[PDB]
C-alpha cells in the first residue's frame, strides 16, 4: 500500500511556517504543524492550503494543538522554543528549550516513535542530545540541524569571494553550533581547487579566508540583528527540508549535521557537527575529514564548549 | 546579450520577503529587496542568500533602501503598505497606502519604467488604479494580484468538496479584490465536467455550492482571524510569483487579475478583476466569460462598489 | 520503514527508454528496464545511470532480462510489444502483442501482483483488457495510457490556435485509443471559456474545431510518417509518467486513460478511455462527462470499433 | 524587452532529439530542431510539443532544415555527424564530420554569430577547433561537451564504490575526450574527504582507484557495446543542457569541456578539457587544478594525442 509521506512540524513559528511552505511547494509530503499557542498553525496551515494549487502540488497541509494528529509520521521537525531572540549566545534559551523538549519527547514517544527526529531548537547540539536521552529513540534516528546551515554560509562566503556558483564549493563547517563552530579551511575546494593554490595564484589572501571564517561564525548575529524582532529563518527551514528529503529518498547524502558521534574525530559517544550520511535509516555512516593539528584543536575547544553547556544543563534547577 | 532576470520586491514585509525566497528557491530572477524600515530587507535578503546553495539556486538576493537598486528591473512587485490588519474591509487603508504608492510610483518611473508591475498592496483595484495614473506608465504594464489568490481559494474549496487535485478544476473569481467578488460558478469544471453535471448526478447541491462562494469571499478573515498579527501572506507571495513568471517566461497564460478593461464585460476603462493573458508584453487580452444574468448583475455591483471608493480617493483633502 | 518507490518498466525500447529517463530525472523513482533483447536495457540503464549525477536524482536505474528483478515494484509499465509500425491501423499488431502480453502477466502475477499496472502496448484498449484477464489483477489496478496524449493533443492543437498556454485550456478525448477516439468538444473551456463563446466572438469557426478534432483523431501517423522508423514515443513516455505520479503521490488526478467502465456511459463493463481519479489506490473513480446526442453516438460508435477488435482477438489462431 | 531564450540543435539524431526533450520539459527555452534528412526533425519536434502541456511548459519546439530558422539563437548545440559508430577510436569519423561542420559553421556565421556554441560531435576537441576557425566566432563562446560527461561517469563510480550520493563527489576528468583522458585522482574528494584519507582509513585500495580510473576512461564503450545500434545519448544529451543552463542563466558554474586554454596547463593555445567558468559570457575563466607530476605527464601525453589529429585534419586532400 503506497501511504503519502507525513513531516510533522512542531512550533509552527517563523522557521516551522517556512518548512511547512517548502515541503508543501515541493510535494514532499503532506505537513502536520503543531503549536500550543492558538490560531497560529491552523492560519498558515490555511494560507499555505491555497498556494498547493498555485504551485500544482497535492500536499495536504493542516494545523494542530493535539499530539494525535502527528501519528505516523515519518519525519518530525522540531522548531518549539521559548520567545524572543538570544542577545549574546544561543545557550540562553537553555533551560526553557530543554522544558519543552521533556513534552515534545513524550509526544513523539507516544504517537511516532518511528520517525526520523530533526532537532533545530537551540542551543542546538545540548538539545539534540537532551531529545534523544528523555525520548529514549535510536541514536541513528535522532539528530540536528546546523552544519548544513552552517556550511551553507561558509560555502556562500565562499563563493561570494570568487564570484562562482555555491555549489561548485565544497566547504565543511563541523563542531558544535555555536562560536566554536569549526569552518574547516583545510578541505574547501573550488571546483576541485584547493585554497592553498588561490593563495599561490594571488587569487585569495589567508586574510581574507580568516575574514571567511569569522564571518561564518558570528553570522547569525548579522542576520538577527538587522531582523531585529528574531533569528535567521529562510535557511534554516531550507536547511531542515534538505535534510528530510535526504531520508525520505535514502539519498545516501553527504549531511553535516549534529549527530552522534562514537568512534570518530576523536570522541565516545557525544552529538556533535559531522559529515554524516544520511538515508532511509537516518544517520547511517559520519565521514572522517582530513584535519590540521590546528583544526583537531579547535574541534576540541568545541567539545569543552558543548560538553559545558550540557553540565549546566544537568544541574538546572 | 544574456541578462539576468530582474525582480524588484517593493515593500519587505510578509508578502515581500516570501516572494524573495520562492522566486529565488525557483531560480526565476534576482531579487531586490526594497524597505524603508531600517534592517529589515537587508537582514531577509541575507538569510535567504544563504537558502540559495541549498536550494541549488544561483539568483542574487539584495536588500535595500534606495531607488536606485531598482534600475533595471523587469518586474517590479508592490507590497508596500501602512502597519496594522483591517478588522472588517480592505478599504480601510486607504488614504495611507494611496501615499506610499506615490513614492513608488515616482521610483519607478525614474528607475525602471519599461518594468511588468504588478500592485499587491490593499485596497488591490483602487491601488492599482491610483498606481498607473500617478506613475504613467502603460496600462498594459501595470497590473494587480488578486484573481489568482481568490480563483485558488475558489479552486482548492470545490476541490475539496469532489475529493480531487485542485489543479484539475477550472475557476474564475473576477470583479473587485472584496466583498463583492464574483466567484462565477458557471465558469466552473471539473475534469470537463460542469456544476449543473454534478447536481443532476446528485454528487453536490446547490446550498454545497452556495457555501463554496461564501468561503471564497471571506476566506480572507478566516485566515486573518487565525493569524492573529496580520493577514495572509504564503498564498498571495506564490500568486504574485506566478504572474511574475507568465511575463517572464512569455507564457500566454491565463491569468486572472485586475487589469484595465476597456471594451469588456460592459464597462468603458476601468481597473478589475478579469482573465487576462499575460505575455512579453504584459497585459496582452482579456477573455469573455460567458456570464449569467445574476452573475453579470453580481459583477455591476463590484463595479460600483470599486468605483465608489475610487472616487474618495480623487476627493482628497 | 521508508522503502524507495520502484517503478518496472516492460520493454526497453523507444518509449521504455524516455519514461526510465524521466522517472530518473524526476527522482521519481528507482526503475528496473526490463527487455528480452541482450544488451539494450542495460545499455540504456548505464547511459540513463551517469545522467542522474548531472539531474541531482539518487535514483537508481537497472537493465534486467529477469523477472525476479521487478518483485516489490509499486508500479509496472508495459510497452513490450513486436517489432515494426503500424501501417495503417494499430490493430495490426494485436495478435502478436496480446501473446507478449500473455507471458508478462504470468512475470507480473508471481512477481508484484500488487503492482499498478499501465498498458501502454498497442491496440491500448484491447490490450489493457487482455492484459486484466490474464493476470487476473483487480480492475482498479490496471489500466492503460491514451487519453492523457490524445487529450493532450487535443489541448494543444486548441492552444495553438488561440496562441494561448495549453495548461490553461481544458478539454477531452474518450473512448478507444483508435479512429473512433471522441474528442468532446462540448466540455472544451479555454480559462472558463466554451468553445460556443468563442465562435460568437468571430476568434473561432466551426470547420476549424472540425479540422481540430480530425488532427486529434490522425495526430499519431502525422508522427509516424515523419520519423518512419517507428511511431511516437516521447508524448506517450511522458503521458506515462503523469499516470506513474497520480498513483505514487496519492494525487487524486483527474486522468482520461483506459478503465473499466462499469456504471458510467451507458456500458456495462468495458475498457475503455473515461476520465478517472487516480490516486494510492489506482483507479479510484470515474466522472461523468456531459455529453451532447452526437456525442454520445460517436462514442457508441468507438464502443463498437473496441468490441469488433476485442471479438478478433477471442477467436485468434 | 523581454524575449525567449531560444536553442538550436544542428542535428536531430539520439543525443539532439534528448536535448530537445529536457530543455522543453525544463522551460529553459524555445527550441529548434535542425537536420538535413526528411521528416526527423519535425517528427520529433511534434511529438515534443505533445508532451509540453504535460510537463506543464510553454516551450515552443519545431523541426526544420533550414538555417533560417536559426536566427537570433541565444545558444547553438551542435550533434550533426555522418551514420555508425565508432568501433575502437572516436577519431574514426574525421573527415566526414570536419565536412559537416563546415556547413553548420556557414550557417551559425551567417544567422547567429552571437551565439554559445557547444560543439558535441566527436572527435570532440579537434571538431570544436575546427569549428571554431571555419566559424570566426570568439573562442570564448565556443566549446565542446565532453568533461561533464567524463567527471558525471568518474563521480557516479566513486560514488557506487562508497555508496553515496554522487552529488556530494566533487572529481574532474580533464585532457582530451579520448583514451588518454585525465581522471586527476588528486581532485577527488567525498564530502571534503580525499581518497588519500579513504585509503588509510581502509575504506578503498589503490587497486580500486585505478579501476576507477580505467572504467571512466572506456566508460563509452561499456555502454556502446550494450546499445548495438549507437554510442550513449542520454546522458550527453543531459550534459550538454546543463551547459545551456550555466549560459542562460549566469550560473558562473564550474564546468569541465573543452575550451581555448591559452596560458593555463602549460599551452599556448589549444582547445582541451579543462575546468571552466560559464556565464552570460561563455567561457569567462579557467581554474587550474593541483596536478601532480604523473597527472602532468598524463596530461602532457593527451595533449600530444589532441595535436596528432589536429595535424592530421590540417592536411586534408
Ligand atoms: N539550528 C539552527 O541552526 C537554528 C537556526 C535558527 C534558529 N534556530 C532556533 O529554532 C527555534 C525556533 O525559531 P523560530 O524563529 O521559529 O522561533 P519562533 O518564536 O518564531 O517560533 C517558536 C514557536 O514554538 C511554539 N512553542 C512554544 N512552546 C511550545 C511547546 N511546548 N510545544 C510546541 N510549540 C511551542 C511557539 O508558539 C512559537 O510559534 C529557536 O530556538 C531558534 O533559536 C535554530
Ligand atoms: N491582493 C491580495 O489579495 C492581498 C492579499 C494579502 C495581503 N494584501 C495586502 O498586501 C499588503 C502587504 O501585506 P504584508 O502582510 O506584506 O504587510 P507588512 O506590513 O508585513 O509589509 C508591508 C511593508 O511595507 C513597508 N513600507 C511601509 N511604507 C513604505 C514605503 N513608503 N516604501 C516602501 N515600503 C514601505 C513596511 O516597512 C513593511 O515592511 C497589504 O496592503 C495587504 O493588505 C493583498
Ligand atoms: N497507448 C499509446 O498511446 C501509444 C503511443 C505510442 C506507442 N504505443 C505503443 O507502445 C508500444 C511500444 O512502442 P515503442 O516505440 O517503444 O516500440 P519499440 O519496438 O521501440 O520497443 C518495444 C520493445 O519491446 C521489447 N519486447 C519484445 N518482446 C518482448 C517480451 N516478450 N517481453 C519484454 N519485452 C519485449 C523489444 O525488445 C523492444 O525493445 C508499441 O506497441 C506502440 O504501438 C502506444
Ligand atoms: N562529446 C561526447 O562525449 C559524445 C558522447 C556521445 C556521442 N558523441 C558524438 O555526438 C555525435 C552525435 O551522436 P548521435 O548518437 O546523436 O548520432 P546520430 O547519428 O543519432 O545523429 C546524427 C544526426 O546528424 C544528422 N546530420 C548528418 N549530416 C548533417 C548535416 N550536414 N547537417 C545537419 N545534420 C546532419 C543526421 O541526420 C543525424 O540525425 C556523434 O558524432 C557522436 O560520436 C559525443
Amino acid at each position: 500500500m503506497i501511504e503519502r509521506r507525513k513531516i510533522a512540524v512542531i512550533g509552527s513559528g517563523q522557521i516551522g511556517g517556512n518548512i511547512a511552505y517548502i515541503v508543501g511547494k515541493d510535494n514532499l509530503a503532506d505537513v502536520v504543524l503543531f503549536d500550543i499557542a492558538e490560531g497560529i498553525p491552523q492560519g498558515k496551515a490555511l494560507d499555505i492550503t491555497h498556494s498547493m494549487v498555485m504551485f500544482g502540488s497535492t500536499s495536504k497541509v493542516i494545523g494542530t494543538n493535539d499530539y494525535a494528529d502527528i501519528s505516523g509520521s515519518d519525519v518530525v521537525i522540531i522548531t518549539a522554543s521559548i520567545p524572543g531572540r538570544p542577545k549574546d549566545d544561543r545557550s540562553e534559551l537553555l533551560f526553557g528549550n530543554a522544558r519543552i523538549l521533556d513534552s515534545v519527547a513524550e509526544g513523539v514517544k507516544k504517537y511516532c516513535p518511528n520517525a526520523f527526529v530533526i532537532c533545530i531548537t537551540n542551543p542546538l547540539d545540548v538539545m539534540v542530545s537532551h531529545f534523544q536521552k528523555v525520548s529514549g529513540l535510536p541514536h541513528n534516528k535522532v539528530c540536528g540541524m546546523a552544519g548544513v546551515l552552517d556550511s551553507s554560509r561558509f560555502r556562500t562566503f565562499i563563493a561570494q569571494h570568487f564570484g562562482v556558483n555555491a555549489s561548485d564549493v565544497s566547504a565543511n563547517v563541523i563542531g558544535g553550533h555555536g562560536d566554536g563552530m569549526v569552518p574547516a579551511t583545510s578541505s574547501v575546494s573550488v571546483g576541485g581547487v584547493p585554497l592553498s593554490s588561490f593563495i599561490k595564484q594571488g587569487l585569495i589572501t589567508q586574510e581574507q579566508i580568516d575574514e571567511i571564517v569569522c564571518h561564518t561564525r558570528i553570522a547569525w548575529k548579522e542576520v538577527a540583528d538587522n531582523l531585529k524582532t528574531g533569528t535567521a529563518y529562510f535557511a534554516p527551514a531550507a536547511a531542515a527540508v534538505k535534510m528530510a528529503e535526504a531520508y525520505l529518498k535514502d539519498k545516501k547524502a553527504v549531511v553535516p549535521c549534529s549527530a552522534f558521534c562514537s568512534n570518530h574525530y576523536g570522541v565516545k559517544g557525544i552529538y556533535m557537527g559531522v559529515p554524516t550520511i544520511i538515508g532511509k535509516n537516518g544517520v547511517e555512516d559520519i565521514l572522517e575529514l582530513d584535519l590540521t593539528p590546528l583544526e583537531q584543536k579547535l574541534l576540541g575547544e568545541s567539545i569543552n564548549e558543548v560538553n559545558t553547556i550540557s553540565k549546566v544543563l544537568d544541574n538546572a534547577p
